[PDB]
């Protein structure tokens, strides 16, 4: 699934990147720890507002 990285995650992604990752890794690690959010239209809008 496509995510937006909020923080660098070594080996996986860098803050600001939008990219595809394994679903289990997004669900159980990235989302759980606030390291990325789902790359939905709503989230991109909200994120751009908060930047
Ligand atoms: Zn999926
Ligand atoms: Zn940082
Ligand atoms: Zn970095
Ligand atoms: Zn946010």
């Amino acid at each position: 699934m496509k995510v937006i990285f909020l923080k660098d995650v070594k080996g996986k992604g860098k803050k600001g990147e939008i990219k595809n990752v394994a679903d289990g890794y997004a669900n159980n690690f990235l989302f759980k720890q606030g390291l990325a959010i789902e790359a939905t239209p709503a989230n991109l809008k909200a994120l751009e507002a908060q930047k």
